[PDB]
């Protein structure tokens, strides 16, 4: 694949052909390979361009997304596919250029028209998804937010409830675990907060490289503690185990998982006893 | 809050108190808010420290998280945790502090006496999850291999049947759509596109900023194009409307939604008419 450096991005394409610049930008998928046997069919009579867009395929960021990228109005993602359009068009032609979308696609040529006409000898849009001139866009617009909403968050919830089974979470935690934040900020950054630790912390912490040994070397330190009110949950299990296989004192200590939010003047005095 | 500025992040923490250095590692919530009531119990006997470890709360990463890190047999963010917590220990404390951590936060614990034990005076482990060590290890590792691959994909896939029938998708185009990839890598990342295109790419680009004056400036230039297959589905209507209100071409070319790669040879003699 060719390779055109830009702000922000490298930006991957196929190039196959001879003859007048045709810029192919993909749909959903996002890459230039879905067009390749389109571009066998053309390359007498066109010097065809499929490209990666930016965040997608062979092509990659530099710099990270900005955070706001998330927001629904954000307009910097589909203004800067366009001007990567735009710069791989001037680098490859001094003459403007053909262009096809499709999908998500064709909306990036509509915005290469849009802001950078003078790049653009002929364009087509292939089955173009926007709403936003629409009579009816509201409808759209909000059948779109709300399956994207489903998509993202029922199935989270759901799977915080069976972990809380299979582990044997006690009603007290559960309650305080799942309940929602008070700002839209705070809702939004709980939810991010936990796809986060479901894909980087859970399974990469409780396989960690611990071993019994890694605690019998310093066993006089440590103190492992049991919540009074979350007996028969697994965790306790694991503290049983390591009892069992070094001597190292349980502890029991008021509240459940969340004890020490729960009862914290009973957790700070077998803490105080333990340690002060 | 207070600020300790480390390799890739600033890490935020609270400080309440006087005496001896007590360190509260938190678990799944990541942030060290939830200790603050047993902090103002703890204020007069230990300087207690709640930290939100690097990737929550208040904290911020200075760097991106290594691209590996979401694969469960990484360890670099347990391993950065604790050193985190051993860097915190050295600059508040000459003597080895008190820690203690719950959950997550007592397997980053755990990691801390491992790599970092002459920071610790004493440590405790508040039900600990990890598995690595136990006699059934394998089955809970197991059981969160499971968990996290059902709530991470099933929602999604789903989710894009419900869009194909918004949209009224035909049947070869959802059929293409929804082929897994070829390789263990590909399947990786095109779960991994998915979720970025719902989050970051469909809201915004279908709801950004095109008038039906940004065609008609250019009305000459544009066709717009309908695959022969697809009809009835939701981007040939927007298609109508454009025409209905610039006058500008549709063109029905063969093939569905994905016209270009089911009939390559239909689409581009097209092109050809159209262009060649
Ligand atoms: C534009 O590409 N789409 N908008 C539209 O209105 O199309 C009729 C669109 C394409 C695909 C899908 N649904 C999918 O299952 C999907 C979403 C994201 C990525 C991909 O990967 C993919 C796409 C096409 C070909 C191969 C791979 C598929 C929707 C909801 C909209
Ligand atoms: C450790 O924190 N956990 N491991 C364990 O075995 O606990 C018994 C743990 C905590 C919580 C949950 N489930 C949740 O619903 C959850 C997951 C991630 C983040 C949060 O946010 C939260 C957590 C505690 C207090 C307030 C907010 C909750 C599991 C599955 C394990």
């Amino acid at each position: 694949m060719e390779t055109l450096e830009l702000q922000g991005a490298k930006l991957r394409y196929h190039q196959v052909g001879q003859g007048p610049v045709l810029i192919f930008i993909p749909g959903a998928n996002g890459t230039g390979d879905i067009f390749l046997p389109l571009a066998e069919q053309l390359k007498d009579h066109f010097t065809v361009v499929a490209v990666d867009r930016r965040d997608y395929g062979e092509s990659e960021l530099t710099e990270p997304l900005p955070d706001s990228a998330s927001n629904p109005d954000s307009d910097y993602r589909v203004k800067r596919d366009a001007q990567d359009i735009a710069e791989l068009a001037k680098s490859l032609s001094d003459e403007p250029v053909y262009i096809l979308g499709s999908s998500s696609g064709s909306i990036v040529a509509m915005h290469v028209l849009k802001d950078y006409p003078e790049v653009v000898k002929k364009i087509a849009f292939h089955e173009p998804p926007i709403n936003t001139f629409l009579p009816d866009s509201t409808y759209w617009k909000d059948k779109n937010d709300d399956i994207v909403h489903q998509i993202l968050t029922e199935g989270l919830e759901k799977g915080m409830k069976t972990f809380g089974e299979t582990l044997n979470i006690a009603p007290i935690d559960a309650k305080m675990m799942s309940q929602p934040a008070d700002t839209e900020e705070g809702r939004i950054e709980q939810y991010k907060r936990t796809m986060f630790w479901l894909e980087f912390e859970i399974r990469q912490y409780t396989h960690s490289n611990i071993t019994l040994d890694d605690f019998t070397k310093y066993s006089d330190k440590i103190t492992l503690l049991n919540g009074t009110d979350s007996r028969g949950s697994f965790p306790q299990d694991v503290n049983f185990y390591i009892n069992k296989e070094t001597g190292i004192p349980i502890v029991d200590i008021p509240g459940g998982h969340l004890g020490y939010i729960q009862k914290p003047e009973g957790f700070a005095d077998v803490l105080l006893n333990m340690w002060g």
